[PDB]
């Protein structure tokens, strides 16, 4: 039909063009139709609507997680029957933010920082092609959800709440039932085993949640959801792509090899550049309001591409140059706002971490070009299936 379809299927960092038009547009706000649902909603891809629309208190991430609610992903992001509102829930009972915060990072940053070390050092004994992905990536993002989030993990575990956050966190290519099947198997897994995690020793948010009437299983289990949901797959894409982005900018990677102290500032870059959510956050209206002259429906959801934000040429000069001594605006990697991520300096940690290793190894290339790298299809957060690279 006349009405766009969402989402634009652009599932490798090549942005879909759809966004650029979108925004070069007559319309701050423009209405699309669900692929997934049919449902329709509202699309922002300009930097300065976004800002307005994330800070409007009118506009709230709650109504639009709610079962109901006109949505963009083809299932509910919850076990069926169940709240789904984790946050809520941890409110009713801060911790989310309290043990992420700056002074967690001054704890876990010495190991995080050791970790790259050593799996980079490993990779520089190894001939021939090898998988950033599988041998750098995905020890290092096992760790982080360990030692941070949930607590020691098996590799098995690991495995089973990797493949759940995969199947469910998608648009496509799996059916209806894996999707509920990966929510369901992720709720009934914590349902069991929170207690026994939150209980073993260690720093993890699991146990600062469960050890402060008493905190049900039900909560506890929906907490370990969403640690998994917003921290599993949000880690590995964006680091898989953080290296894909320096890979390809060995001019960048030089400079950061002769000038260490600007990686903190090519950190903030990669979070602006390098595409991460193939979908957009989203947010319902509370009350009939306008933004930017366009009215919009109490119970209307209005989504923002934070991709598309980032790319946007009235915030920043030439938006689609990696430079990573760029000093435009805040970008929008973490969102704005009442929302904004709440594990950013924990993500800003590992992503410096992975920066440093690789600006300290001269030589390190893809083994093939860009656009032979194979992408996981229709998930949430984009992620390449491999990252071959040499010496
Ligand atoms: C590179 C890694 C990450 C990126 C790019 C990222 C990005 C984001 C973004 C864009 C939002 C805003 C969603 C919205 O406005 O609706 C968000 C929210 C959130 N993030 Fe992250 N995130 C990352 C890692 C993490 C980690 C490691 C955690 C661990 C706890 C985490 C926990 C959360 C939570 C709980 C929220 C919801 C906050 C709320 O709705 O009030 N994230 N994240």
């Amino acid at each position: 039909t006349a009405t766009l379809t969402y989402p634009f299927h652009d599932w490798s960092q090549e942005l879909s063009p759809r966004y650029a038009q979108l925004r070069a547009s007559d319309a701050p706000v423009c209405p699309v139709v669900s692929e997934g649902t049919g449902d329709p909603l509202w699309l922002v891809t300009r930097y300065a609507t976004a800002v307005k629309l994330l800070e409007d208190s009118r506009f709230s991430s709650e109504a639009a997680q709610a079962s109901g609610a006109p949505r963009q992903e083809p299932v509910e992001l919850r076990a069926p029957g169940t709240r789904g509102d984790a946050i809520a829930m941890l409110r009713e009972a801060s911790v989310l933010a309290d043990g992420l915060g700056p002074r967690a990072v001054r704890r876990h940053q010495g190991w995080i920082n050791d970790l790259a070390e050593t799996l980079m050092s490993e990779l520089a004994s190894r001939e021939g092609t090898f998988d950033l992905a599988a041998d750098f990536v995905e020890p290092l993002s096992s760790a982080l959800v360990s030692r941070t989030l949930l607590g020691e993990l098996s590799a098995d575990e690991r495995d089973l709440l990797a493949h759940c956050a995969d199947t469910g966190l998608r648009f496509c290519g799996v059916t209806h039932e894996e999707q509920v099947h990966a929510f369901t198997q992720m709720h009934e897994f914590f349902l069991e085993h929170a207690r026994r995690l939150a209980g073993t020793p260690g720093e993890h948010l699991l146990k600062l949640i469960a050890e402060a009437g008493p905190l049900s299983d039900e909560a506890l289990a929906e907490a370990g959801s969403l640690l998994v949901v917003a921290g599993f797959p949000t880690s590995s894409g964006f680091l898989c792509g953080a290296l894909l982005t320096l890979l390809r900018h060995p001019d960048a990677v030089q400079e950061l090899h002769a000038h260490p102290e600007r990686v903190p500032s090519a950190v903030e870059e990669l979070l602006r550049y390098t595409p991460l959510s193939t979908g957009s956050v989203k947010r319902m209206a509370t009350e009939d309001l306008e933004i930017d002259g366009v009215r919009i429906k109490a119970g209307e959801v209005v989504m923002v591409s934070l991709e598309a934000v980032n790319h946007d040429p009235d915030a920043f000069e030439d938006p689609d140059v990696f430079r990573p001594g760029r000093e435009g605006p805040m970008h929008f990697g973490f969102g704005r706002g009442r929302h904004f991520c709440p594990g950013n300096r924990l993500a800003r940690c590992v992503i410096e971490a992975t920066v440093r290793a690789v600006a300290r190894r001269p030589g390190l290339r893809l083994a093939v070009a860009p656009e032979e790298i194979s992408w996981h299809e229709g998930l949430f957060f984009r992620r390449p299936r491999a990252i071959p690279a040499t010496w």
